[PDB]
């Protein structure tokens, strides 16, 4: 229903819960790599361009979270297969990556100004949730 | 803003997680032993928690305790239950509200949740099955939704 992608993830626990929560919901996984650990419906990737090259997701329905140059994830419609972009814990996107994505396609969850980062696995569970509610918990009850 | 209710947590990293998710979003942070796991300001730290992020946390001996010290308002406390319960969504949430998490293992025992109206009661949606969805990840969707209602007050 929604694709979760993983750019370089570094904790293992975090995709360990992030794995989980796409059984729970009916998301599917995709992982760039390099990971930050050994890893023995989900598919890892090389780099980005070959996830590119192998998925060919639609550019408009790509979603990149980053604070820079976006808005509020929240004020955005959804819809199913959609694609949303996630960076490792500590780094968050490479810039390089964020200067892929269109302004439009640039999103952010509402926090405390400040502050340290949201776990990452919950990073997604609000993500995917909330694209959830939009798409009518579809499946799911 | 909101309040959140952790009974009997068992895996630290949950509340790790919580704490973490309450900073983020102003949300106040109640937890009832016993606990899995002992609580430490050296540990917090270690784990990569910030003292601003767990100072203000309020630890509770059983339930009494903190309905004594606390004193919720009954109709504004949500219990997270798959027995007798309304999904989360369909509801509407005030400033305020507590919203009342079991452990990872189990859930709230049985005994707890019959302190609870079935108007009271609630669940995340969720293919069935299955397995629990993890503790904190439920918990901060729970937050985002109450705190979306709300207008994302005071955030951004």
């Amino acid at each position: 229903m929604f694709n979760v992608v993983l750019v370089e993830p570094e904790i293992p626990p975090n995709t360990g819960n992030v794995i989980r929560l796409c059984a729970n919901t009916g998301a599917r996984l995709h992982l760039i790599e390099p990971l930050g650990f050994p890893l023995d419906q989900m598919r890892v990737h090389r780099d980005w361009d070959a996830f590119v090259a192998a998925e060919a997701p639609d550019p408009a329905r790509m979603f990149a979270f980053t604070t820079r140059g976006s808005g509020r994830f929240h004020d955005r419609a959804f819809e199913p297969g959609d694609w949303f972009v996630f960076g490792a814990e500590t780094r968050g996107l490479a810039p390089a990556l964020v200067d892929r994505f269109a302004p439009e396609q640039r999103v952010r969850l509402p926090m405390r100004p400040g502050n340290r980062s949201l776990n990452l696995s919950n990073t997604v569970a609000v993500v995917v949730f909330e694209a959830w509610r939009q798409a009518g918990f579809e499946g799911g009850a």
